[PDB]
């Protein structure tokens, strides 16, 4: 109630502000570039910003859903529970930077780093979801599905993290499709 | 009831942050340009920013009203409903960008491009409203009146969308007046 | 209760974001300038940014107090009340831009343009408070004291507004004193 | 209850926005610098940004919890208590600026000015918490511990603050350890 409802309320606000801050990274094309190539070729060349904004928005929504699900189940709060949640908020607000980094350097040669730090923050959040839930355990079917799912995540985002080093396109691809899949298995 | 109030709550917060973010697009006039021509002529030359901010703020407010209106009616959320809602939040958080583009390039020659994407995203938002509401449809006369309103919008924004190609001024105007019209018809 | 709690709530969130965005206008001193003159003289020359951030923050807080008092006392709501409230939100979210102008050009020659546009937006918000409440008529002692304060405000901000033309220092001064005064009269 | 609950609600929203605004100061490295030296050396050279962001995020979380503790214990609003809380919101919204100043100039020679303005805002918040809570004096067992801790902070941040003048490294360091420590003593 107050102990858990206050924490879940605060977390909901920080999630909302993180999600909406994503738009700011999308920068209107400069007057110079549009003057030489046309506003259209410019707004088009902005496609990885759209891509990064979109997949990152989507993934953060999934995080809001999972966060609410965990919070509905048990009402005891621990000191370390409060702080594991606090890190989770921290990585959520941090997501805009790897997003912006990724949109800025997706086409360019050192893109593999951009992709890796991106999948990094996502894997890192996944690990933190997993640890956050691990503290609670230590509806049977919901608990089981949740334990099973949060142990299923960090590995797959580790797969995205590792895939980054081989090629950018493959890593960003598995983050997009992985956002669709995790959205689907998240149970709204 | 409580779960729909939770999803509606998150959506209302994303609206508050989106609407307030709009102010950031209005850029204080540069020291150089103001230095040769004067603060007054500069703050005046900023008028398309005033215009885009005002119409975009007013319209997003109307979208908030309509969102709440849909949400009050029935308390049964599906995954697909939650996601129609989620995509709706994404286009709302995205609105500041077409806003900024429109303020920046209104006076300039490829303005029509900006204008269309402006009406474009709004048309897109209208469409998602419809789809979201269409999933609900599947006091009944009021529901019918709402279906008629949300079906009357997107065609008209295809018109505001299409008007963009003929001339910037006529399309953006039709977005101004059309925002006011939906403000009233939406009935607070 | 629910209707004014919902409208008042949404306006409450938009207020918090307007207030906090103020911090973004304070811009850390650039590397080129700080290298020639030293970090202290630069952070010092930023003083009108501190000044505008401070008074505007105070001002938006007092406006938050007034908002909550109006909403708490009577719960009946009209469409036209909702829209006076909407314009009131629009001017509130707009506050950061004139804050930024005022902070930027306080030292420089056309400061009087900035100061007048500043006192302007505050006067305008005052007028909109007045009109929002006027539509309410169209605790009785609180009603009387409130109407007397809302008569007293817009005239005094017209005094600050007109003072802007004679000298920047005097207009900004009456805005600072006026924020402390209205804070003392809102009676939180 | 309703006035303290509403006031606490507004204060918490300002906290959430302050904390998330923190990300914007981490600026994705410019195209030029990355093009001569490589993305990795650039993302690494950004580490004082990660440092200032991390310590400020953690510290602001702590201020959120301590704010919540003061508010839950006694619920009776005065004007002057409302204003002490108001100043406390202002400094919290001000936290991003000293954070960016600190991230930007940690490596540089006059870092000591940045560092001292950093610990300065933090100590200043400590003082404001101290007076905020002292407004209560002018269950019981907890009240004693809180007065001891709140009288206990501002001196220790005076220590971090004085430490800035001897060396940047010691000042920011003791702010780091001080953020972790106050997290634990706050009994989250």
């Amino acid at each position: 109630q107050s102990e858990t409802g206050r924490i879940e309320a605060f977390s909901d606000g920080v999630f909302a502000i993180a999600i909406t801050l994503l738009v700011l990274e999308i920068k209107v094309p400069q007057h110079k570039i549009v003057e030489t190539v046309g506003l259209v070729s410019s707004l088009l060349s902005l496609w990885p910003s759209y891509l990064a904004f979109l997949t990152s928005f989507a993934s953060i929504l999934v995080m809001w859903v999972n966060h609410h699900r965990i919070f509905s189940l048990v009402a005891r709060t621990d000191h370390a529970f409060f702080y594991w949640n606090g890190l989770l908020l921290m990585l959520v607000t941090f997501v805009p930077f790897p997003t912006a980094l990724l949109a800025e350097y997706l086409i360019h040669p050192q893109a593999r780093v951009a992709a890796s730090v991106y999948a990094g923050i996502f894997l890192a959040i996944a690990i933190v979801f997993n640890r956050l839930w691990k503290h609670a355990a230590t509806d049977r079917h919901e608990v089981d599905a949740i334990t099973k799912q949060y142990r299923f995540g960090p590995g797959l985002y580790l797969v995205a993290f590792a895939l980054s080093f081989i090629s950018v396109w493959l890593s960003v691809g598995v983050c997009f499709v992985l956002a669709i899949y995790f959205a689907l298995r998240s149970n709204a």
